[PDB]
């Protein structure tokens, strides 16, 4: 269409369906049930981003937003895909290394407020709090990473997966905050359709390629 | 009122109304754990089915939408209702034959998306890309009943009522894109009054119908 | 800034975050994962609702609702931050007293009408049916109370604090109803300023209060 992004949200549906179907038919036959978990966390990922990139396609998951003097074009579905997806992505490490319940509690929540104050952020029409929003989501970003750095007799093939995962982790989730910062939702220094280029690579690598280390790994079995 | 929708929302709310209140009663005494959980999912079924009709017989839970030329009126509350309904119900089968928790997170996330995909559909202002919509929300479903028949030594009690209640939710489950691609949301064949007297009648089998079936059934106890 | 009420909502964001901080801080070392749990759930309520405050204080989770009339601030973020925070307080309950299940998910959906039937009456224009699902939301409020007070061998330190967490919760969770009903919200029998103070002390009392009550307990650790 019109919008010259639209390349990089019809690259990420396509991307995101093929990674689903990929996982989907990689998972058939296995019954081994904590396999099935991971097995399931990790294909229901791509399959809920798929769904978000195609209505950002489609034009839906995008709302108009005034601040700094105008109409911003605010991509909003994208903080729906990330409220389910985040929240699984955790799991399937919180999962890998057997965390307590409390410790899962914790991290599905800090995610939960990431992504909410991001969200409101998104949609703030005054544009110095907007940073404030950020700032506070950022807070939650830094605590969840501290808990999976500071917070977990693994066998030897958890430990080298989990180390892994938690190392993508780090370095793909971080990069969130600073895209929001220098694109249209933040400072505007970089022009949306490089914002939206930027967080379709990193939503495939943190989602498909992400999910493409765990479900080959042996860590995953009983 | 007016709209001519009117009787079929107030039967709704009523018989929704006062299933809630049999099954409330019904249960008072349980002691069973296991006999409460299949009590408490499926009192709330209909407790929230109420809470839904009443709320678009009042007028609140619809929306006018903007397509094929037209204001098309659109109860949205229908898919606030189905989008915590029918992972209870499928959590009713689940426990019944003892799921895998993989498998119980597979069937809840594609739930998730056959609803939020169809509330999507329904909302969309694109005439063609509404039925885009209506098919993944279908695939989404029809992955669902694949699950329930060829994902699953139960008691021959479970198996029994087990095997009664995936046959009524296969019927009853795929009435519904049926009704939505020939109602007004859809192809515009069949009238507003008539597509909500449809899924009305779909509601309460589906939601009260199912559950004297299943609260009859010695399968809910340990 | 120009609306009196601002000063409760900025105390109010100021003593959440401030209790956050403190709770935050108290659960550094624990290694407990009984006590671990209490304190997730007991640190995340606030977080949240600090969160809730801010964007009420700042002016995103206000919104104008037209009724009796007139244009009427609706403080919609009150009812986002309830949502979650109170199934997460009744969970903290349910844990101490090792509730079953069903009883558990009984009082999560009994307590998502509370908020939803609540939310939709904030939210509705008709005047008198604002009060229909105030008695709704009343009537899931009442349900709620009566599970925790005669639907429960705990050890005698479990028993003390959960009698006294138990007896908290009915006084403050009661005033909320009454709070509704006299404000801006219901009757207008009291000015939203004065209606704001009012929840402000409960929201503190009933989240930061609360926590401090159980947090102090050695009920907590197993
Ligand atoms: C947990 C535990 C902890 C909670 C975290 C604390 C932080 C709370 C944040 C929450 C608040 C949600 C933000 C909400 C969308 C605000 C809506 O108002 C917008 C701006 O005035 C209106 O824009 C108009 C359009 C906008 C579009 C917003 C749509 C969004 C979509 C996400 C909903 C999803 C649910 C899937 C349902 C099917
Ligand atoms: C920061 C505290 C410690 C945390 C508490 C929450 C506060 C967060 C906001 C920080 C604060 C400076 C935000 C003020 C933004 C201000 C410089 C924008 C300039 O105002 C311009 C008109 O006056 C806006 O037009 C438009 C001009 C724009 C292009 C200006 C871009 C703004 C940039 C904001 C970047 C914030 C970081 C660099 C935060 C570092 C941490
Ligand atoms: C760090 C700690 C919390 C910082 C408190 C802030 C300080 C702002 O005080 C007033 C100075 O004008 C802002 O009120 C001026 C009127 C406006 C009110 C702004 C106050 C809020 C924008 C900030 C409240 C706390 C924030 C926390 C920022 C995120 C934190 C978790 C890192
Ligand atoms: C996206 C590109 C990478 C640009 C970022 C530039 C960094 C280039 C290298 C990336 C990093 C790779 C880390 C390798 C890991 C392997 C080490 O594992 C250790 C052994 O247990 C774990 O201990 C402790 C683990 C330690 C590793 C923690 C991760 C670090 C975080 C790196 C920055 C983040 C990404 C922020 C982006 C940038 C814009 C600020
Ligand atoms: C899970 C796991 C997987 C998620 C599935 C992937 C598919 C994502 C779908 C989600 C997106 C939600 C749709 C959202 C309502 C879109 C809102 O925008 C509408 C159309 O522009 C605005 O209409 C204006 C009015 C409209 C009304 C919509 C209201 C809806 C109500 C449902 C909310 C409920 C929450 C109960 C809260 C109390
Ligand atoms: C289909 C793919 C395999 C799946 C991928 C997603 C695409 C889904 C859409 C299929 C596609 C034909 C939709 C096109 C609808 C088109 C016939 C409507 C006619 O256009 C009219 C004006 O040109 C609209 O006015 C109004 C006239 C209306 C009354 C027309 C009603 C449309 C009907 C659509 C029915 C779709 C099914 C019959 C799908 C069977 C599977
Ligand atoms: C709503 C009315 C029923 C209209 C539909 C017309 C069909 C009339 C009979 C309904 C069916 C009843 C099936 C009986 C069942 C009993 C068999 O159990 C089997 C023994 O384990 C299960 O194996 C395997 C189980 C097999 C049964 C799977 C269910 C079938 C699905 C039937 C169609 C669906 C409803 C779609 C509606 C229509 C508009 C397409
Ligand atoms: C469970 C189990 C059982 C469910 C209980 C049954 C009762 C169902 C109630 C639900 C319905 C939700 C109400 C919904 C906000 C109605 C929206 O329409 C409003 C009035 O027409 C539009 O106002 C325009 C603005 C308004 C603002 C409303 C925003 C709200 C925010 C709450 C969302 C949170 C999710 C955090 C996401 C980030
Ligand atoms: C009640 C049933 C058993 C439960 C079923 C659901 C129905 C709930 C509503 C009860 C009903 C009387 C509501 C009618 C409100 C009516 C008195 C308001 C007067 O109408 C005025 C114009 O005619 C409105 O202007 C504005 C004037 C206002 C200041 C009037 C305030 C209204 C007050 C309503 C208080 C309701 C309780 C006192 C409920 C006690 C339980
Ligand atoms: C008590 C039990 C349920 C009470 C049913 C109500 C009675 C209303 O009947 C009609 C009298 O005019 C209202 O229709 C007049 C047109 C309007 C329709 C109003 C009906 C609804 C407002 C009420 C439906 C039931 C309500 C339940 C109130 C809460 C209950 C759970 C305590
Ligand atoms: C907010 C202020 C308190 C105003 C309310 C006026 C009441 C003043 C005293 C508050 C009450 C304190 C109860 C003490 C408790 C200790 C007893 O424990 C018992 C021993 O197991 C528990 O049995 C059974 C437990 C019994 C206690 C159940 C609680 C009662 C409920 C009190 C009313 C509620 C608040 C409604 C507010 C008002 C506006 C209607
Ligand atoms: C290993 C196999 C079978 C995978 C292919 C399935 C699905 C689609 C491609 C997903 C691959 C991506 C790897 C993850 C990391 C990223 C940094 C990828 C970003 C995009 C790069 C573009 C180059 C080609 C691609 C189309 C993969
Ligand atoms: C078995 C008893 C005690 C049940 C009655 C409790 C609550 C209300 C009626 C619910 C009954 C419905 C059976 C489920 C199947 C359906 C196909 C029903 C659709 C509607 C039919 C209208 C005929 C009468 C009714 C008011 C039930
Ligand atoms: C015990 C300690 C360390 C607590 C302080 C941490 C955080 C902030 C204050 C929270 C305290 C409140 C007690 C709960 C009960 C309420 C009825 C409080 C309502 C407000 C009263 C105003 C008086 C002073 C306050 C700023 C606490
Ligand atoms: C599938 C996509 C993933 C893994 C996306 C992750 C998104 C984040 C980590 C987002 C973080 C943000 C902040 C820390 C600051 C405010 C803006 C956000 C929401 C982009
Ligand atoms: C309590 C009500 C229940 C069991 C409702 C079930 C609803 C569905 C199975 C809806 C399915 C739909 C599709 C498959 C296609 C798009 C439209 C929907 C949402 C009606
Ligand atoms: C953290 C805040 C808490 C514990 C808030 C509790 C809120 C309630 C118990 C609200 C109850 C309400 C009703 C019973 C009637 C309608 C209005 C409400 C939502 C205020």
């Amino acid at each position: 269409t019109g919008r010259p992004e639209w390349i990089w949200l019809a690259l990420g549906t396509a991307l995101m369906g093929l990674g689903t179907l990929y996982f989907l038919v990689k998972g058939m036959g296995v019954s081994d049930p904590d396999a099935k978990k991971f097995y399931a966390i990790t294909t229901l990922v791509p399959a809920i981003a798929f769904t978000m990139y195609l209505s950002m396609l489609l034009g839906y998951g995008l709302t108009m937003v005034p601040f700094g003097g105008e109409q911003n074009p605010i991509y909003w579905a994208r903080y729906a895909d990330w409220l389910f997806t985040t929240p699984l992505l955790l799991l399937d490490l919180a999962l890998l290394v057997d965390a307590d319940q409390g410790t899962i509690l914790a991290l599905v929540g800090a995610d939960g407020i990431m992504i909410g104050t991001g969200l409101v952020g998104a949609l703030t029409k005054v544009y110095s709090y907007r940073f404030v929003w950020w700032a506070i989501s950022t807070a939650a970003m830094l605590y969840i990473l501290y808990v999976l750095f500071f917070g977990f007799s693994m066998r030897p093939e958890v430990a080298s997966t989990f180390k892994v995962l938690r190392n993508v982790t780090v370095v793909l989730w971080s990069a969130y905050p600073v895209v929001w910062l220098i694109g249209s939702e933040g400072a505007g220094i970089v022009p949306l359709n490089i914002e939206t280029l930027l967080f379709m690579v990193l939503d495939v690598s943190a989602k498909v390629g992400f999910g493409l280390i765990l479900l080959r790994s042996r860590a995953i079995f009983g």
